[PDB]
C-alpha cells in the first residue's frame, strides 16, 4: 500500500514532467514569435 | 525526525505541483487568448 501510494507520487511526478514539457513547447513557440516581430 | 523532513520536502514537492497546474492553466488559457486573437 506504501508502495502504491508511492507509485500514485510517481504518476504525479510524470504529469507535472508532461506539463513541463508543454511549457518549454510553449516557451519555444513564444520565442518563436518574439523571433519573427524582431525580423 | 528524519521522515518528517522527507515529509515536508513532499508537501514542498505537492505545492511546486500545484504551482506546475496553475502554470499549464496559465499556458491553456494564452492559447486560448491566441486562438481567438487569430481568429
Amino acid at each position: 500500500q506504501n508502495e502504491i501510494r508511492i507509485l500514485q507520487d510517481k504518476l504525479n511526478s510524470t504529469m507535472k514532467l508532461v506539463s513541463h514539457l508543454t511549457a518549454q513547447l510553449n516557451e519555444l513557440k513564444e520565442q518563436m514569435t518574439e523571433q519573427r516581430k524582431r525580423r
